[PDB]
């Protein structure tokens, strides 16, 4: 499209953006541990809970990237897990919400990151990858194209970001290095590069700095369409009391929203965050979406 007013529409913000823009260049908000919104048991919350509303609320709020952690069970299905604890949500449940959303708003698309969160249940017939690829990925909403995925080829489909090994079906983003608790950079495809800031378990100070620092690198490298930037603003720690990802999120979100507001960047990258809601006055997900003004 041509009007900027279109980015203020959360359910369809990707509509005004050109069909030829690679998904890498787009500033896409996302959610960290997307399926933890059903954890309503106090002690489970202060540790696991990273969202308070459902996938659809999340999507109607501009979120187009979901952090999906699963696990194989006896019934040979894949469900959502937060470490060793079962979130009362399943993979099918995600894929259906994404479909209803996607049919109501065909101009959009969604990136689903899948990571094998826990070890498979003893009575599983197949491995994790094979089960996901033979029982789910074979579904047509999943885009089976690889390479520097353009927006045009992805509208209506579900782009996959692989955080599991042993894949056999071609499609979406190929699995890559991803070391533990740091910011790194690797190659994804022949034509692609990834800079990830994933410092979970770090002090607030270092966390805030890592976000802005990685954010500064993208603002500058803005016109490099073949280079993804994933920027997790989430920081989980030994919560228990006001130290839970909610407390941190109540500071880290407004903080980073404004930082983007004043800097008026032309690119912010893929900002994966916790607690997406409408409480934190400045709104991170909205600022990240707005920084796409430069593509229209
Ligand atoms: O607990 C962490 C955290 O949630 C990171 O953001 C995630 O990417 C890591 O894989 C996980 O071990």
């Amino acid at each position: 499209a041509s009007s900027v007013n279109e980015l203020e529409n959360w359910s369809k913000w990707m509509q005004p953006i050109p069909d030829s823009i690679p998904l890498a260049r787009i500033s896409i908000p996302g959610t960290h541990d997307s399926g933890t919104f059903k954890l309503q048991n106090p002690i489970k919350q202060v540790w696991g809970m990273t969202q308070e509303y459902d996938f659809r609320y999340q999507m109607d709020h501009g979120a187009r990237i979901f952090d999906i952690r699963g696990r194989l069970t006896d019934d040979n299905t894949i469900v959502l897990h937060h470490g060793p604890l079962y979130l009362y949500v399943t993979l099918h449940e995600f894929i259906n919400e994404a479909k209803q959303f996607l049919k109501d708003n065909p101009s959009e698309t969604i990136i689903m990151s899948l990571k094998k969160e826990y070890e498979d249940m003893k009575g599983a017939e197949d491995s994790f990858s094979s089960t996901f690829e033979k029982k789910y990925f074979v579904d047509p909403i999943f885009l089976k194209t690889e390479g520097n995925i353009k927006l045009g080829d992805a509208r209506g489909k579900i782009v996959l970001l692989k955080r599991y090994s042993g894949s056999n079906e071609p499609g979406g983003y190929n699995n890559f290095y991803w070391p533990d608790n740091e910011t790194f950079t690797t190659t994804v495809n022949q034509n692609a590069n990834v800079t990830v800031q994933d410092k979970y378990k770090v002090s607030y100070d270092e966390k805030v700095k890592s976000i802005k620092d990685t954010m500064d690198e993208t603002m500058n490298n803005s016109e490099d369409l073949n280079h993804l930037y994933i920027n997790f603003t989430s920081l989980s720690s030994g919560g228990t009391a006001w130290n839970s990802p909610y407390y941190y999120a109540s500071y880290i979100n407004p903080e980073i929203a404004n930082y983007i507001k004043q800097k008026n960047p032309a690119r912010v990258g893929w900002v994966i965050q916790d607690y997406i809601n409408e409480k934190w006055s400045p709104l991170l997900y909205q600022e990240v979406i707005r920084a796409n003004k430069s593509l229209i």
